[PDB]
């Protein structure tokens, strides 16, 4: 068969790979194809079936033929040359991020908004200097010393972005859904469930047989509200 | 002042570094604010003035108020992992490719254009399994084994992307050329053309003052024909 998925850069680049990699080693002949584009696009792709599943964090609330479902839970992280002067600070907080020059992402992506409502209720007004599309984007900017980089977590790792200095900043920020979606009517075929299941494994096919009857997003809410998402 | 840019992927992360290091470091008193997004909305961002400049392959074109001028041309090259069986041909086929599958750019994206005229001139059909928005994502998949990669030359590396093989493939497709627009009417200030010149030397301040009299696209190419560009 075929599994079609349309994403975005944030869930390709660092949240699909090794699900991706395990499902092409236990499904060798399910056609697979992907696509990456902005949340609206894909969102509206796999809510009028184009594709089998849309992931991300944004857009996909705004369907309401998708079934819409939650797989993880995300905070931000400031990322900053080695020496700068936050890293100094004993504590970050949103007033001296205020006073930096920030990269971060473009509005409607990637958990922008929480960002936003945090400086403006406090009445803090962040000067962006490059709002990005992708955090590749940022990191190369904030490398080269234009500025504070705000990302979401899984975007950056210790080890990997040594040459970063990462300061965690779910303090600062509310945490953001990343969820999947499919367009209500579709039918689950088994290699598509153990997909969702990989990718997030709370989504159980007991669960599946629950979330494909939701009429519209208060009886999704009204299930999910009680369960507990992994944190990344 | 204030020096506005919105750009691309492929622009912000292989192509403008070094030059907005530079830029910053010498006039470190000019406000600059860049942006990334697609090529329409970079393109119609520099169109109507929201920002100065606009830099891209794609759309430029297509937004009449815009001086749009030649900055580089690039061709493709094709990325696999070591030992992939097209490492073993002497000279790389267009035949060879579309029996693979492909992750490249999505339709209107990066030359994609080219890749898809060069295909269906032999009459051949890529199999394109992952349509991306950007290099980062298609090298990953081509690292995780998803298949052939098809790029611009300027996307990777010899000794960054040391785990890559880099097939030349400019022989196969037509070569594309990188752009910058402003709306015409715009006052060039100095740090601009200064900008504009360390993007794309031959653009000096003599060319610029011919291209802000060009009333048209037709006036544009008769001045712009007769000169040789960069190649990356």
């Amino acid at each position: 068969g075929t599994l079609s998925i349309a994403t975005t850069h944030t869930q390709a680049r660092y949240a699909l790979p090794n699900v991706i990699s395990g499902f092409i080693k236990q499904y060798p002949d399910v056609s697979l194809h992907m696509h990456q584009g902005t949340p609206m696009q894909i969102a509206e792709m796999a809510a009028d079936g184009t594709v089998d599943f849309a992931i991300a964090t944004e857009a996909l609330e705004l369907f309401g033929d998708l079934i819409m479902m939650p797989c993880y839970r995300w905070n931000r992280c400031v990322i900053v040359p080695h020496g700068h002067p936050l890293t100094k600070l004993p504590k970050l907080t949103l007033e001296a991020l205020a006073e930096q020059p920030i990269v971060t992402y473009v509005f409607g992506f990637t958990g922008r908004s929480k960002l936003d409502e945090a400086f403006s209720q406090r009445g803090l007004v962040p000067k962006v200097v490059f709002t990005a599309a992708d955090a590749d984007v940022i990191k190369t900017y904030v490398r080269l010393g234009l500025g504070v980089g705000i990302v979401a977590h899984m975007a950056v790792d210790p080890k990997l972005d040594n040459d970063l200095v990462i300061l965690d900043a779910s303090h600062l920020f509310e945490s953001s859904v990343t969820k999947i979606g499919f367009r209500r009517g579709t039918f689950l075929r088994g290699f598509m469930c153990d997909f969702i299941e990989k990718f997030a494994p709370h989504l159980t096919r007991e669960l599946l047989a629950k979330a494909v009857q939701c009429h519209n997003k208060a009886e999704l809410d009204e299930l999910f509200d009680g369960i507990e998402l992994p944190v990344y």
